[PDB]
């Protein structure tokens, strides 16, 4: 599924989400949040599965993006963990976590949990 | 923190995360995992915030694992999103996400959630 | 919203939630699920914020199932989080957690986390 | 293990938990949280197994507590989830969804997750 997961995705929200698979298992890319404290394109890395079953099921994988870059920094990174599943609307379903550096004494609020969906066309 | 991240960390399951932290706020390593459908280290790769705030915050960071190597695949990647809090007792502060390749029957039921924390001393 | 959120809801996957909001914050009435180790009805209890603010968010609740009645016992319990959001489209989002029981050496891999949206029609 | 959940908890933050296990399944009580938007105490329900396996799994539960009671409204929910493991150093270990009532289109940013651990004795 390297030929698949390679492109330009985009979630529910309107954010981007630009990725070469490599065929070592490599994910490599760039991010563009359409929301939250974000601006332009991040930096993202991860993995995925390059040798899935052939039953039918999806291509696990996952990424993560530090809120750093030229312009912002948001002292926080997501990660997004998921599956690739394949076919004529192709989607990456995934959940991920947004942790938020914090104090010791904040550290019970450093998480945030969310799900977004990607598919190859807009909403 | 660069050199605070940068090493060997132990979890409290026994597992070994082996990590470098690069300039521009890159991760990569290997984990091997002491449980679960796995054996040997497995490649890593994320990100972290390579310029966090000054006013006692952890740093930001997080990181993919695809259970995937030359020994074993298990259809599955993991994300650890988290914090370094760095001094003499330091630790990363994670939560984690594990995404199998599932059917889309099975999709309810394809992701686990947990917490590790990761030290520089093994349990 | 004690109007609102009382009533029949249904998931994407087909499952049945049936809850009565009480004044007082409370959620009480039954759960059907389409999928897993489940048949039938299952107890459920949980609350609701029966105050929520007048600014057009959404109105923040909880409520669990454990996963035991008179036919089946699957030793876990599913917890589901989320807001009630009102209008001719009536929505509840939720996040949930589901534990199973476990021995220590499994405890690792006992919670599955996934989201449910919730709505008036099926 | 009605008897063994019935009583006064004590989590890793300082707050406490008072439930009493029902013989048919229900968990009633009160809960103060050490942290965040909360002051004194909060209506708790939830539910448990109460008939669990006899191969020393732990017994699955949960409950929710909303954050409005006659003192504060904090507009949010949170539910844990987790299992009870008894005998001596008896615990409930569990994970928890936050979620605070949000506009549309905050809604990506409305459910933190963490973890907290309840013993029978305070820290």
């Amino acid at each position: 599924d390297e030929a698949g997961i390679t492109g330009t995705w985009y979630n529910q929200l309107g954010s981007t989400f630009i990725v070469t698979a490599g065929a070592d298992g490599a994910l490599t890319g760039t991010y563009e949040s359409a929301v939250g404290n974000a601006e332009s394109r991040y930096v993202l890395t991860g993995r995925y599965d390059s040798a899935p079953a052939t039953d039918g099921s999806g291509t696990a994988l996952g990424w993560t993006v530090a809120w750093k870059n030229n312009y912002r920094n948001a002292h926080s990174a997501t990660t997004w963990s998921g599956q690739y599943v394949g076919g004529a609307e192709a989607r990456i379903n995934t959940q991920w976590l947004l942790t938020a550096g914090t104090t010791e004494a904040n550290a019970w609020k450093s998480t945030l949990v969310g799900h977004d969906t990607f598919t190859k066309v807009k909403p």
